[PDB]
C-alpha cells in the first residue's frame, strides 16, 4: 500500500480521443438532420 502509482501520459490521449470522437459523431447527426430538412421544403 502507498505505492502512489500515476496514470501519467498518453492514457490521457485516449481520454481526449474519446471526447473528440464523440463531438464528431454528434456533428454528423447535425449534418444528417439539416441535410434531410433541406429536401423537405416547398
Amino acid at each position: 500500500k502507498k505505492n502512489s502509482y500515476s496514470y501519467g501520459w498518453s492514457f490521457y490521449f485516449g481520454a481526449l480521443s474519446f471526447i473528440i470522437a464523440e463531438m464528431v459523431g454528434v456533428l454528423a447527426v447535425h449534418m444528417f438532420i439539416d441535410r434531410h430538412k433541406q429536401l423537405t421544403g416547398g
